[PDB]
RNA sequence: CGUGGUUGACACGCAGACCUCUUACAAGAGUGUCUAGGUGCCUUUGAGAGUUACUCUUUGCUCUCUUCGGAAGAACCCUUAGGGGUUCGUGCAUGGGCUUGCAUAGCAAGUCUUAGAAUGCGGGUACCGUACAGUGUUGAAAAACACUGUAAAUCUCUAAAAGAGACCA
């Protein structure tokens, strides 16, 4: 159990009630983890590789993982202008992406569940939960959750966006989930679920495992934005595109704070390869291999590792990571058509 | 058409866009009318007999009438504490009451539709309408509709009670409704549906027919309350209960304004029996039979008709109206059991 | 846009733009790459009929002499040399004066400037120079010329279409 605990706890940066997590792992052989994904356009790296890492860690720990393809949820936040057909193509594209990048789907522990299909099949189960969750929460509490949409409390919220936290909270119980492994931006809704548990006096509250939000490639971008293709590495970005984006990426020398390249290495490269190799000429200290983030940050702060050397190794590593996805979308005709259609779609806020 | 227009218009006190109503009657042979009824406990007189009068008027005018048994709508407002089983029992009790009092169900123009069964059967049609209606409407607008629940905008509104106006507005289109024949307290949500039509650019807006709210038997009670059994005549109230309630009813002499008994005569006795007879001794001017409300108010204000005579004749007329319901619930075992169970239930606000 | 090479090849000066790199931009660099269009000509053209949702408005596309009497220019038929014959190229908007009420102007309305070509845009034209692929040809290269097609790749790619009201909800 302690090994399982360490593995899962490594997935998220924040864990609410770690003791409950440990008890769950000891007592339940196959805990249920989920994450919810709006098919909101081209997938950037945090959705593909970081989520693959988290999910594979969870499955290796013995957990079952439900990937929630949030198609009506995409509509409610007006993605692709609310066209369910374009949403469905986007979701199929996303599923193909996770398959190609190395999601352990074949292990039989990962299930892709579509929100519309599942809720339609069992609406009698679902909507009562939505309605009650609303009933036990006052309005301001729901508005506070709007960040799950990438929207602020000051935004003119369409009342469908007041819906949105309600069904997302309901999903936790409809899916019978034990671990809420989601981004920090989902935290407010996840907490809501525990609050609801108090109102209904349900002892077994869901765990919250909040993941780090990978910053955007430009300065001061706490999170990647699909609206700026230049700040974000997309799963199907060509090697030249990746190289250019990384080259332009913010990376002041000897400054670790807010250096998005370093977080890319920390959260993407090291968790994937377990090591990071910087290839340099003999005059430049030669090749150096880093097995921990601490070594990288130490040499970077000292100035032994200069951004000019850091970024090329970085780009090479991401290109290696992304090559299987490019190959899949090049070889598989259905994935190729899905990607063509997705790239043809205008991204809506 | 003009005869049909007069008949229908006589049903509601307010009619929005009367001209649209006239065109509707001229163009569509069978206009579809609805009203929604929360199975919220014992049926007080205005829910049974006045609605029978209105519905029979509409059907006599050739309209189709859908009686909406709003059981999820009942749950959302915590009626009977939100238990669908007591809600269903109450709804069956209401249907039995409407059958017994003389609802023209045999005519084939009145359809009792359950919110649960209908919405569950066609959720794909229903819930998108709810979601879009919410999407177009800002939150303050939804809260303003809370009166449809018997709740104020200052009440701690459960977010289910923000659901409630949206679901009710959606009902209008889900039922494909042409005439919203409902109480004045529904007006705000009814108007919402017309506003929605502008937003979706739907030319054919639903006609809005708002009924008078029958006052409670006590002074200053603009509407009957199920929380005060003494102020409300229940359809199954025994003759003695009716007599006592009418005796205690507010009825100052020569004062017409705010006099409930006169309102019952105007809205229940005349529309039912087309006349009302006050039986008096020869020394008290003998029996007098009134064919119109103007005669009633004139003689009452003059003081020729004293409350001591008005109340007995009034109670006699209500007892005559209610006797079929008492007989039904006495003879039919299923109705008898339903009434027993309903009377056993605590009314929740 | 200038300097020299009289001339041209060919060099210097000016400016910009594209491509890579020194990164985080900024900043900087690099001949790494790109930078002549004009000329003159025609062009307000009546009215009707046919051309899809049903009808109406606005068009677009087709059939008759086809506003100043539009085949402008092109090309083909012949033709003594002046010509004719044949096919095609056949667009949109405003004015200001006078005149009816408005202190005057807008605002509501009538003829006139075939259209004040008067003012604009658009398009079709033949010549020049651009490059390119072909062809001949002078040239060891560079450089030079006759012709061929273009310079906006290209086509309502309409399945006529935009609105209003009907079938009627």
């Amino acid at each position: 159990p302690e090994e399982k605990f360490k593995i899962v706890r490594s997935v998220g940066e924040e864990c609410i009630q770690e003791d409950e997590l440990l008890n769950l792992l000891t007592k339940k052989p196959e805990p249920v983890c989920y994450d919810g994904f709006e098919p909101s356009g081209r997938m950037h790296i945090a959705q593909g590789v970081m989520k693959t890492i988290s999910v594979n860690k969870l499955t290796s720990a013995g957990c079952r993982v439900k990937i929630w393809i949030a198609d009506w949820f995409a509509k409610l936040n007006n993605k692709m202008g609310g066209d369910l057909k374009k949403i469905e193509t986007v979701g199929r594209y996303l599923i193909e992406i996770w398959k190609a990048v190395g999601m352990d789907v074949e292990g039989g522990k990962v299930e892709f569940l579509w929100s519309s299909k599942e809720i339609n099949a069992r609406a009698d189960e679902y909507w009562p939960l939505v309605l009650d969750i609303a009933q036990k929460n006052n309005l301001k509490r729901i508005i506070r959750c709007s960040q799950i949409m990438g929207r602020s409390e000051q935004d003119e919220l369409t009342a469908a966006q007041i819906f949105y936290p309600c069904m997302q909270c309901a999903d936790i119980f409809f899916l019978k989930a034990d671990i809420c492994q989601l981004g920090m931006d989902q935290r407010k809704v996840n907490v809501l679920a525990r609050e609801y548990c108090d109102d209904i006096k349900r002892k077994n509250k869901p765990i919250i495992l909040s993941h780090h939000m990978l910053p955007g490639l430009q300065q001061g971008q706490e999170k990647m934005s699909k609206s700026d293709p230049s700040s974000s590495v997309f799963m199907e970005d060509e090697e030249a595109e990746v190289n250019v984006k990384i080259k332009k990426a913010y990376c002041p020398p000897k400054v670790v704070e807010g250096n998005p390249c370093l977080e890319y290495i920390k959260y993407l490269i090291l968790p994937w390869f377990n090591e990071f190799t910087v290839e340099r000429s003999a005059d430049n200290g030669g090749n150096k291999t880093f097995k921990s983030y601490e070594e990288l940050i130490a040499d970077y702060e000292s100035g032994e590792l200069h951004p000019a050397d850091l970024k090329p190794a970085l780009s090479k590593s991401l290109n290696k990571i992304l090559e299987p996805v490019r190959e899949h979308f090049r070889k598989d005709s259905n994935a190729k058509e899905l990607l063509k259609r997705v790239k043809a779609y205008r991204v809506t806020k």
